[PDB]
C-alpha cells in the first residue's frame, strides 16, 4: 500500500 499522510517520509517512494 502507499505510505499515508501521516506516514509518508523521503524513504517511502509511493508517498500519499
Amino acid at each position: 500500500v502507499c505510505c499515508p499522510f501521516g506516514g509518508c517520509h523521503e524513504l517511502c517512494y509511493c508517498c500519499d
